[PDB]
């Protein structure tokens, strides 16, 4: 099935009339990514580049925009739904509920199988050269060719008890090394730290590209510390994932992975990394810093291997649809587990996924007999002191009338119900997300502060209940009249389809 | 011409295929406004209600949505352009430049003519009853029938030197009185205050509905204290406006006004006023307060008179397209006159026109050798201590790459370049706009504070120049490549018209 095998997922996008196969030569130097960028800015069909200039020994084709948006509202999130076995018309609430469903289920550990498509071909350390592959230059000022934008890093705690799957960017350093981001509080960093404190060896590592779609979704979600993503994906899908052992180490990769790199993440070496055109929509030319260094010892791959690529930047791509929404999902759950009356959470695209809107059950709120200043503090302490809140700099509290999955309604509530200053609490003594330009390239500490809880609950929502009606068609006219107007609309001469 | 005569303006909307004439009976009790509300929420054609239940002695037809948006991007602002003799494809910059153009021109005083269409019919104090006219109930919880949503109040200083034209709401109180908002710092209030201090008589008043479109645009703009709107409209249009004297007082109304009320604004009496479904998108049921009271002594009107109506509320209507944009225009000019390097200003619809984005000439800024904290303070002191800043609670400073007329780009800049708290200055000791829910129905003083300058200029924009490129199709790919991609777009299989 498409959610459990990336090749099958590509076929599903075709069947959905959501793929464009480009069979003529395309340059991995900027051209593939430029096509992908336009797709993402216009919600077009995903591009599959089957003829990539420099493709050598079956490595590789590229699929862009794997988790980006479709043009119609009816199946807007269809590509995400296709990651998860959901109907293509699934709502974001349905997608995020699916991604949270495993959080109160027993893990279903993976099943080891003796082989799989990812072993169809191999290159040893004398046979590959990462500088000779058709690795894309994704943005014109990037500091390297970013091979790794939509694969899954696999690292395990020294004691063997936790195996983490996550997305973090990496670029080619030389024929057999990558550099990439390994930054706190991310789990690849937490595990790295464990190996560095033990001080004995580099971290055994694999990076698997074109993994089961349900696995790359969990890879992009801040599920709890110490939780093995494979078992969470198993529980979510109702099926044990099939994994094969790496050839050169004892980690386990999805059997149907398109491309697998095996090697080590250094506990001592660094190399130049970045800059990279990033999720908030910017690149700072020449802004290179030392990053984590990976050694690649072996490559295995499927016949006619396909590399997924996220051509991230301005709206809308995987960095918004997945990073933002999946953080929001975890935050929703985290608030509920802390006895806060939050029903829904989403990171508005309009905020460049730097805000999360929290919909409040105001009946519950009223029973708490609290105030804005107290509640704002409680909510921000829960979220901004937790890893799930890392990427999010503004929380917007809204009452039950607001659909947090509709950015227009979040912006309306924020703009009209939250008094600047008085209705907000700033948080300076929390971890900040340095990738946001106003952090890493801003006026203050790159790694600390710059966070805020903005209360767009109105005063009576804490006391006696909502005391307004919207000045809109829905709320300022009785039902019988509204329906009469709608029924007579085209007849009178005005203009009107859901699908389209 | 359409900009100088409301009847001609209605004909222009027809010719533009931007009118729906409804010739079957429509109830002024909510039905007309419900149709108007749906038009405004969907950017449909303006409705002209030619058969209004209760229309008596030629009073009246209704035109809704006179200054609202059209559906296509090419002539989005066509109805505003039709107020001003501009091409229907005029940009907002072009519209606001037209509205500012008279600010460095000599006024062209009005011309008195002996009669006009507004004298075709008359009703004395024994012949009309405002409770018997088809005055609309615009929102189901309004506290009265709001006759006055798009007419022009006309009041003159006691000394005769300043005659102000402005829009302020008013509702029917009884057979021969209205109540309405007369609030500081508005010019109707400033003039009222002058008459109250002189203490001798009620304020001679007229309210003219269906006035020259160029006059209702100026009516909605905070041009300076002491400036007679008629002369500013004269200068803007290049033509002296033709005015006729009122029958029962010595004020002068546009000759082609559809409907004219003549009477007095009391210096002593008040009456219940509101609530009203307002520009920020809300109504607070039962929230009635004492407002200004008007006595009507005489009504004159055109044959087949047409009452314009603004069915205001959630996006998008005249309260957003005119209040917000025309305040932004005046603010732009005010900043420039105070030697601040502002090139453009607009109130994003997404902010419910409570923000104004100020585009900065950063070459000029760099020459000033200043800082964010200093510049933010200077800009907020200029704007928030002036009447032009009254309605605006958040100013967003952006560099030259941002098109402030594009809300998506303002939201991107705000969300990614302004660090909450550190990059902002709050203003508590300025006049606030009580209509905003978080003010009048909020946690703090209804009339004071709640304002903020948010600096979305990046640090190097003050020093050495922009130091990023956007991670977008426009900026992260060379020209030759971009054009190749666009030229091959449909050929490869992707999808694409300006008008649609
Ligand atoms: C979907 C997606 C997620 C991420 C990234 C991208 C995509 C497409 C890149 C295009 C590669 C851009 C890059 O900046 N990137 C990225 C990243 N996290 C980082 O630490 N480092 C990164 O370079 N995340 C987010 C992380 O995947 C999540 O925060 C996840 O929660 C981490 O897993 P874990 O540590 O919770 O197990
Ligand atoms: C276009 C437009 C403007 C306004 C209004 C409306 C429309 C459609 C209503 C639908 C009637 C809603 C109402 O709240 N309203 C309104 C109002 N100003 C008020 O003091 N009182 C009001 O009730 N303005 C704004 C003012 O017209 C401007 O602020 C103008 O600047 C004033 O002129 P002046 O005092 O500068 O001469
Ligand atoms: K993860
Ligand atoms: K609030
Ligand atoms: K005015
Ligand atoms: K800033
Ligand atoms: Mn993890
Ligand atoms: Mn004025």
């Amino acid at each position: 099935p498409a959610h459990l095998c990336f090749r099958s997922f590509v076929e599903a996008l075709k069947v959905d009339n959501d793929l464009v196969e480009i069979n003529t030569p395309i340059d991995p130097n900027l051209e593939a990514a430029a096509i992908c960028r336009r797709v993402c800015e216009t919600n077009d069909k995903a591009p599959l580049f089957n003829n990539l200039i420099g493709m050598k020994n079956g490595l590789f084709r590229i699929l862009g925009a794997p988790g980006s948006l479709r043009k119609s509202s009816a199946d807007r999130y269809g590509r995400l739904a296709r990651h998860l076995a959901l109907p293509p018309t699934a709502s974001m609430r349905e997608i995020l509920d699916k991604m949270l469903s495993a959080s109160d289920m027993p893990p279903i550990p993976p099943t080891i199988v003796p082989t799989g498509p990812c072993k169809e071909n191999s290159l040893d350390d004398s046979e590959f050269d990462l500088t000779e592959l058709p690795v894309p230059l994704i943005h014109k000022s990037d500091g390297g060719k970013y091979i790794q934008t939509y694969g899954m890093h696999i690292v395990q705690s020294p004691d063997g008890t936790w195996t983490n799957w996550s997305i973090a960017r990496a670029m080619v350093h030389d024929k057999n090394h990558l550099t990439g981001l390994v930054i706190p509080p991310q789990h690849i960093w937490q595990i790295h730290q464990m190996w560095k404190k033990e001080g004995r060896s580099d971290v055994p590592w694999a990076l698997a590209f074109g993994v089961p779609p349900a696995a790359i979704m969990a890879s992009s979600m801040p599920i709890p510390d110490g939780v093995t993503e494979a078992g969470y994906v198993g529980a979510m899908t109702g099926s044990s994932l099939e994994l094969v052992k790496c050839d050169t180490n004892d980690l386990y990769v999805p059997a149907t992975s398109e491309i697998v790199l095996e090697g080590t993440l250094s506990i001592s070496e660094t190399g130049p990394e970045g800059p990279f055109g990033e999720m908030h929509g910017y690149i700072f030319p020449g802004d290179t810093h030392l990053g984590a260094k990976y050694k690649v010892n072996r490559i295995t791959y499927r016949n006619n291997a396909i590399m997924p690529m996220s051509c991230c930047g301005r709206l809308t791509d995987e960095t918004h649809t997945m990073i933002g929404s999946l953080a929001a999902a975890e935050i929703r759950k985290l608030c509920q587990q802390n006895d806060l009356p939050i029903t829904d959470a989403f990171a508005p695209f309009e905020s460049q996924v730097t805000w999360v809107a929290l919909r409040v059950d105001t009946e519950k709120l009223r029973a708490m007999k609290t105030t804005s200043e107290g509640f704002r503090k409680r909510v921000g302490d829960v979220v901004f002191n937790h890893k799930a809140g890392y990427t999010i700099h503004r929380l917007v509290l809204v009452g039950d009338d607001i659909d947090v999955y509709e950015g227009k309604d979040v912006l309306w509530a924020f703009s009209t119900r939250c008094r600047p200053g008085m209705d907000e609490t700033l948080f300076e003594d929390v971890r900040g997300f340095p990738l946001i330009p106003y952090m890493g390239h801003g006026n203050g500490p790159a790694h600390r502060g710059g966070k805020v809880v903005s209360d767009a609950l109105m005063p009576t929502e804490y006391t006696t209940g909502r005391n307004w009606e919207a000045a809109d068609f829905n709320q300022s006219y009785p039902e019988d009249l509204k329906q009469k107007v709608l029924d007579n609309w085209t007849k009178m001469g005005f203009s009107n389809h859901h699908h389209h």
